Parts: structure tokens; C-alpha cells; sequence
């Protein structure tokens, strides 16, 4: 794996339903699992991952559709993606698990936890896909683009043929511009139109103003576990942030149980690139508690 993951980090592929889930690991102890979202991979966690050496067994995955994991010719429904995540957790048979989740990784991580409450120690998340979002609360340029992407054909042209999600939209939504070399690393998984399939499914699956209704329903499944589990939970917030809208922040304070919330400073969305030091520090103090 990449040197930025730190000394003594190894990688390997985890088989699932015929495919491969690429996995970066370091250390030993209680498992700490890092799940990315769209359109990133384990690489997004590298600086946080390295700064967290020795808290336990660090596990960062590339979801199916991303990174060095297989890119099959499936529909990237939430049900299908969840199956592969469930599979990876099965292969590794983990317990006493701390989840550290961001974007879609929050949706899949929380969904897993909710059905596996006995295997979960703690969960930290930020910029999560968590709840229905009000379009008035999101950057309008993203909302408009998403609306275009939900149109048959136009979405595939923008994301898969022209590759503009990766060449335009992705690097725009960084507070601190992303270094050339790092943008190239995020693009290496995606040489072809077909390789980019999961990238388009993301925004189409994202719940905005109630649509799609299947995603509202999928995300609702973890709500009981969130509201009633005693598992310690940590939400980091960012100014201005992106997916964590005030209404969803207020929802989480009002609905989620045993939730600590800490400001982690200036950041938009890919906050692991924006405040890796602050995040790593806040997590480290948290895991110690």
C-alpha cells in the first residue's frame, strides 16, 4: 500500500461473491474500520490512518466500485453495495469494532451496526450520508448538477463518458485545493467509462427532498439502533461542511443516543484531506476516553 499509510502497513484482497475487496491493515488489537464514500477509497484515510498507529487493528477498505477493488457490471443499488460490505465484515469476523465513517461509508457502516449491535464498540462519523437532505441546504451548483445526473443518459455522459465528476466537480468541492498528485491518485482507479459506474450511482442514490424514496427507507433502518443503542458515538462538525446540514445536525442531537459532537474546524466535505491533524487528534482523544 501507499507509504502515507505508514510503516508496517500491508494490503490484501478480501474475496466476496466472486470479487475482490482491497483492504489496508496495520497493527493489532480491537478493530478500527475506516469506510470512505463517493468518489474516493481507502487512500482518503491515509493521514488519519497513519496518525492512529497503535490504537488497535486499523482496517481501511476500498468499497466495491472503487479504488483497487473489483468494478463489476452491477447496478450500484444500496442493497447491492451493502451486501459486499456485509461480506467483508463476515470474512474478517470482527467484534468489539470501532467504525470511523464518512459520506456513503456512514450509510453502510451504520446499516451494518444496526443489524450487528453485539459486534460494535463505538462509532465516529462525519460528513455522513445519514438522512434525507433539503435541497435548499446544499450547494446549489451540486443540486443542479445532481438533477441533471438523475436524467437517463445525461448522467452517464457527464460522469462516465466525459469524466467531469472526477475532473471538475470533485476537485471543486475542496476548501484547500487538492494537490495535483493527490487528484491523480483519486483518478487512477477510473481509466474507463465503465470503471466510473459507481460514481454516478452515488448522487442518484443520495436522498434530496425526499427522492429517491428507497434511499429514505434504506437509511431509516439504522434509526432505531442510533436512538436506542448505548454504544458511544462521535460526530465531528465543520464550517461550512456540506452534507451535515443544520437540520440534520439538529436531528442527530435530538434523536441519536450517547452522541458526543465536537467542532473540528474549517472544511467542506473531503475533510480527511482538509483537517487530517485535527481529526486524528480528536479521534485519538476520543478512543482514549
Amino acid at each position: 500500500p501507499h507509504s502515507a499509510f505508514g510503516d508496517g502497513a500491508k494490503a490484501y484482497d478480501v474475496p466476496a461473491f466472486g470479487l475482490q475487496i482491497h483492504t489496508v491493515e496495520h497493527g493489532s488489537g480491537a478493530p478500527i474500520v475506516f469506510l470512505h464514500g463517493n468518489p474516493t477509497s481507502s487512500y482518503l484515510w491515509r493521514h488519519i490512518f497513519r496518525r492512529l498507529h497503535g490504537h488497535g487493528r486499523l482496517l481501511a477498505v476500498d468499497l466495491i466500485g472503487y479504488g483497487q477493488s473489483s468494478k463489476p457490471d452491477i447496478e450500484y443499488t444500496l442493497e447491492n453495495q451493502q451486501r459486499y460490505v456485509d461480506a467483508w465484515f463476515d470474512a474478517l469476523d470482527l467484534r468489539n469494532v470501532t467504525l470511523v465513517l464518512q459520506d456513503w461509508g456512514a450509510a453502510f457502516g451504520l446499516n451494518w451496526a444496526s443489524r450487528n449491535p453485539d459486534r460494535v464498540r463505538a462509532v465516529a462519523f462525519f460528513e455522513p450520508v445519514l438522512r434525507n437532505i433539503d435541497s435548499v441546504d446544499l450547494s446549489p451548483e451540486f443540486v443542479t448538477r445532481r438533477a441533471k445526473l438523475r436524467q437517463p443518459g445525461e448522467g452517464e455522459i457527464f460522469v462516465q463518458q466525459e469524466n467531469r465528476f472526477l475532473t471538475e466537480l470533485f476537485p471543486w468541492f475542496f476548501l484547500t485545493p487538492l494537490a495535483p498528485e493527490d487528484l491523480r491518485q483519486y483518478q487512477t482507479p477510473f481509466p474507463t467509462p465503465h470503471s466510473r459506474k459507481a460514481i454516478l450511482a452515488g448522487p442518484r442514490n443520495l436522498p434530496v427532498d425526499g427522492e429517491p424514496a428507497s434511499t429514505v427507507a434504506f437509511l431509516e433502518q439504522a434509526v432505531n439502533w442510533l436512538n436506542t443503542s448505548d454504544t458511544p458515538k462521535l460526530l465531528l462538525t465543520f464550517k461550512p461542511g456540506f452534507l451535515l446540514t443544520d437540520a440534520i445536525l439538529k436531528w442527530s442531537q435530538v434523536t441519536i443516543r450517547n452522541l458526543e459532537i465536537e467542532a473540528a474546524g474549517a472544511g467542506i466535505h473531503f475533510v480527511q484531506e482538509e483537517q487530517p491533524e485535527t481529526i486524528a487528534r480528536l479521534l485519538d482523544a476520543w478512543l482514549t476516553r
